[PDB]
DNA sequence: AGGTAGACAAGGA
DNA sequence: CCTTGTCTACC
């Protein structure tokens, strides 16, 4: 899921856990559980707790219990759901919250990428993974003048500048591409080549891109396909290690 | 040390 | 072979 995604499953989410007690823990595939080490230790801990908020970083989840923060990632394929103890799980089910009124919280990942820690609530924010992470880009935090100050002392791509989660918080590879298609700036271009003007207006494109989002396609995956602004082919090359999709003719 | 590239996660095609 | 974010590892 994306940043868009996330927050619609913490704004669902929420309702169906909070006022919960947690009565057991079952784990399947112990490989998701990054903190603490032992998964055992993870499970045992959570065990009496209470769900209290569900907040989001970037894109993860932030489960706020009694004493702890259970911190999650989805990655690519994870989602939750809430259901009966009484019915057979689905496939792909590695980590279980079992309630003391008979429900569960569900975690399910084909791919077995998503990972979860849990730290002390006044911890989390200070130990991976939310440690060092950007602004909300939706937040005041990010503005033109944040934007610059790292553009104007990093070599790298644009594109690489804003893949990087300490400088914003949550803009995957999809985002980026379409925000420097709506701010007219080729991704490959030097994040310290960009004029002020560039800035700004690479900053409002971002936030409308997000903000719209949260609350149609012009260049991701439609490569070969005119550009829905001048008809142009959409082109895909490897900028930052990724594909990279853009406008030869709309981006400078 | 400090900036930053890519190793790593792992199963489905 | 391929998929993707990110946080550890590298120079
Ligand atoms: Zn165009």
């Amino acid at each position: 899921p994306e940043l868009p995604e996330v927050e619609t499953i913490r704004r669902t989410l929420l309702p169906l856990i909070v006022g919960k007690t947690i009565e057991d823990v079952r784990i399947f595939w112990p490989n998701i559980i990054r903190h603490p080490r032992d998964s055992e230790a993870f499970a045992a801990r959570m065990i009496g707790q209470t769900v209290r908020g569900l907040e989001r970083r970037g894109k993860f989840l932030k489960f706020l219990l009694d004493r702890d923060a259970l911190i999650s990632h989805l990655r690519m394929e994870g989602r939750y759901a809430v259901a009966s103890a009484l019915e057979p799980l689905e496939p792909h089910t590695h980590v279980v919250f079992c309630f003391t009124d008979g429900s569960e919280l569900r975690y399910r990942d084909v791919r077995k990428f998503g990972t979860m820690h849990v730290y002390a609530k006044e911890e989390a924010d200070r130990r991976p993974p939310l440690a060092e992470l950007g602004p909300e880009p939706l937040s005041p935090a990010f503005s033109p003048a944040v934007l610059a100050e790292r553009a104007v002392k990093t070599k790298r791509s644009v594109k690489a500048l804003l893949l990087d989660c300490t400088v914003v918080a949550g803009f995957g590879n999809i985002y980026v591409d379409e925000s420097l298609f709506r701010a007219g700036i080729l991704p490959g271009r030097p994040a310290a080549s960009l004029s002020s003007k560039e800035i700004e207006r690479l900053h409002e494109e971002m936030v409308a891109t997000i903000g719209e989002a949260v609350m149609h396609l012009y260049v991701y995956g439609r490569q070969g396909n005119p550009c829905k602004r001048c008809g142009t082919p959409i082109e895909k090359t490897v900028v930052a290690g990724r594909g990279t999709h853009y406008c030869p003719r709309c981006q400078r």
